[PDB]
């Protein structure tokens, strides 16, 4: 069923698993990459999940395929090309993707990920396929793609590094800095390479989000929010903990991006209570409903959006409004966004 089909926004997702498994699959058997499996299928049956396993499981998984596209300059540029696809054809016209340029490398990158080796490939370059590819992928799809570079976690050294990159591709095509990878990793948000990396972002109008929330305590939430000054909450759901930073985020006016299917199989989520996502519908804080990784969780932007009204009832009265406001807080000018605006306002409405 449909289960919404209106014109759609979605600001959480990654390239990285937004991948089909034949792309992987060629690359594997193509410049050779000794793969972890075959029938389409059975690719699929160990990248993806579906037992809820735990935030560190999930994020080695990706250990799994990556070396496959790991540059190949060939397939950056592709694998952006087919994601553009997968975002026309579930319900959307408006797409911020975000990725690593440290994961999709080759070459500089001292801790040369995978691992695997040296090395025509540079952060430099891996941006400036993508952008083809997305700009591509708009061009043959009907849907804009403006994308996030994401520092990561665990390797403060490259943090920096992203800020000289979103700056100086800023609109074609990024429109944004994030930090990402493992929230266990205790006093990660703080350390010195990423408040350094985030604030030469707003020392330079960079845009900012931080996947705050997700699987670690409302501390890291109100450290992101005072501290890396996020602009967004990339997941926010620990933010119910400290029930005063609550009312302050609902207070500030600011997007919570939760990832629905994501947070039963992270682990951020018991099954037996009830997910933050329908409580910011009671609250009706700014939302946006969103697929996170459509490869690893075996799934589209109609599995979220049908977990989301069959098991926790949800009006199509407010998935209109959810979507008016993703549209809202979006990355992208208020040139660009009257009328994306004026697209589902008129059409929803
Ligand atoms: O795409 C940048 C990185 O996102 C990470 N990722 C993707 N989704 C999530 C995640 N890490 C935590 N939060 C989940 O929302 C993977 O490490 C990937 O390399
Ligand atoms: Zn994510």
């Amino acid at each position: 069923t449909p289960a919404f089909d209106k014109p759609k926004v979605e600001l959480h997702v990654h390239l990285d698993g937004a991948i089909k498994p034949e792309t992987i699959l060629y690359y594997g058997k193509r410049r050779g990459i000794a793969l972890p499996a075959d029938t389409p299928e059975e690719l699929l049956n160990i990248i993806g999940m579906d037992k809820p396993l735990t935030l560190p499981d999930f994020l080695a998984k990706f250990d799994y395929y990556m070396p496959a596209i790991a540059g190949c300059r060939d397939a950056i540029k592709r694998i952006a090309y087919e994601f553009v696809e997968m975002k026309a054809k579930d319900g959307v016209v408006y797409v911020e993707v975000r990725y690593s340029p440290h994961l999709l490398a080759n070459s500089k990158v001292e801790p040369i990920p995978w691992n695997q080796a040296e090395g025509d490939l540079t952060p430099d370059e891996v941006v400036s396929l993508v952008n083809q590819g997305l700009q591509e992928g708009e061009r043959d799809f009907g849907v804009k793609v403006r994308s996030i570079l994401c520092c990561m976690r665990h390797q403060p050294s490259w943090s920096s590094e992203v800020v000289e990159l979103c700056k100086k591709y800023r609109e074609q095509t990024v429109v944004a800095i994030d930090l990402a990878g493992d929230e266990t990793i205790e006093g990660s948000s703080l350390f010195p390479g990423h408040v350094q990396a985030y604030a030469e972002a707003v020392k330079s109008g960079v845009h900012r989000t931080v996947h705050a929330g997700e699987v670690g305590s409302a501390n890291v939430v109100k450290e992101a929010v005072d501290t890396l000054k996020t602009e967004r909450l990339g997941h926010g759901y620990h933010t119910l903990e400290d029930t005063t930073l609550y009312n302050r985020l609902r207070q500030e006016n600011m997007h919570f991006e939760i990832c629905p299917w994501s947070s039963y199989l992270t682990g951020a989520w018991k099954p037996d209570t009830e997910h933050a996502v329908i409580r910011f519908k009671n609250d009706q804080v700014n939302y946006s409903l969103n697929t996170d990784d459509p490869l690893i969780f075996k799934s589209t932007l109609d599995t979220d959006y049908q977990m989301t009204k069959k098991d926790m009832g949800f009006t199509e009265e407010e998935f209109k409004r959810l979507n008016i406001n993703a549209a809202k807080s979006s990355f992208l000018p208020e040139d660009e966004k009257k009328e994306l605006l004026d697209l589902l306002y008129k059409a929803y409405r």
